[PDB]
C-alpha cells in the first residue's frame, strides 16, 4: 500500500540525510515557490499508524490544519516536509519517530516509537 511504497520508494528530505523523513510527490503543485518560515500554511491531511489505523484527518473534520511554518507548532517532519511543497501539491511523507512523537508518543492516539504515514495537500500559504 501507500505506506510501504513511500517507505521503499521515497526520497530523504532531511538535512541530516538520516532517512528520517521520506517523501513522494503525488501531485505537482503550482510554480516554483515554497512557503517561508513564519508563513501561515493551510493543509489538508490524513495520518496513519504502522498498524493501519487512521489516527487523524482534516477531511473528516471539514476544516484544514493551520500553522505557522518552521516554528515547532507541528512535528518536525511536517515543518521539514511542508517547507518542500508548492501550493496545490499533494505529497506522502513517511516519518520516523525522531521526526514525530518519539518515545513519548501522544495519547490517546499515537504509541511510543511510532513511524507515521501522512498524505498532505498544501492548500495555501501567506505571510502575516
Amino acid at each position: 500500500g501507500a505506506p510501504a511504497t513511500v517507505t521503499e520508494q521515497g526520497e530523504d528530505i532531511t538535512s541530516k540525510k538520516d532517512r528520517g523523513v521520506l517523501k513522494i510527490v503525488k501531485r505537482v503543485g503550482n510554480g516554483e515557490e515554497t512557503p517561508m518560515i513564519g508563513d501561515k500554511v493551510y493543509v489538508h491531511y490524513k495520518g496513519k499508524l504502522s498498524n493501519g489505523k487512521k489516527f487523524d484527518s482534516s477531511h473528516d473534520r471539514n476544516e484544514p490544519f493551520v500553522f505557522s511554518l518552521g516554528k515547532g507548532q507541528v512535528i518536525k517532519a511536517w515543518d521539514i516536509g511542508v517547507a518542500t511543497m508548492k501550493k496545490g501539491e499533494i505529497c506522502h511523507l513517511l516519518c520516523k519517530p525522531e521526526y514525530a512523537y518519539g518515545s513519548a508518543g501522544s495519547l490517546p492516539k499515537i504509541p511510543s516509537n511510532a513511524t507515521l504515514f501522512f498524505e498532505i495537500e498544501l492548500l495555501d500559504f501567506k505571510g502575516e
